[PDB]
């Protein structure tokens, strides 16, 4: 198991523009296209991202291509971020994967916001950080996924995913 596999399970794979759990236009493996309630705006972004006249649909290859880009941007975003980097640096491999997952989903800014949890993670207080993570809009809105990510942090294993 690895990050790609992990995120592929959490996000799914849709080749046709759909709306996310917050109603935003997304496509592929959780690739956000736009917040804007407009499908054309969606289609526009989409063609702009793929580089062709898509008509709201992409191929698997395409989908995977956006995913590679996004996973890469998420890692680099963490390593760039003053608040995240040290957390990341302090973590073992499995847990790093959990942090990347949160970053892929909510953005670096969103995550940089779990100040308290971050600190707990850095201090290796697993159970406490898990509890704290749960007190969030995130957990409340996407509780199942949130639980898998939270368990991964708590345990340092991939059990939540097997
Ligand atoms: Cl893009
Ligand atoms: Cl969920």
């Amino acid at each position: 198991m690895n990050i790609f596999e992990m995120l592929r399970i959490d996000e799914g794979l849709r080749l046709k523009a759909y709306k996310d759990t917050e109603g935003y236009y997304t496509i592929g493996i959780g690739h956000l296209l736009t917040k804007s309630p407009s499908l054309n705006a969606a289609k526009s972004e989409l063609d702009k991202a793929i580089g062709r006249n898509t008509n709201g649909v992409i191929t698997k290859d395409e989908a995977e291509k956006l995913f590679n880009q996004d996973v890469d941007a998420a890692v680099r975003g963490i390593l760039r971020n003053a608040k995240l980097k040290p957390v990341y640096d302090s973590l073992d491999a499995v847990r790093r994967a959990a942090l990347i997952n949160m970053v892929f989903q909510m953005g670096e800014t969103g995550v940089a916001g779990f100040t308290n949890s971050l600190r707990m993670l850095q201090q290796k207080r697993w159970d406490e950080a898990a509890v704290n993570l749960a007190k969030s809009r995130w957990y409340n809105q996407t509780p199942n996924r949130a639980k898998r990510v939270i368990t991964t942090f708590r345990t340092g294993t991939w059990d939540a995913y097997k």
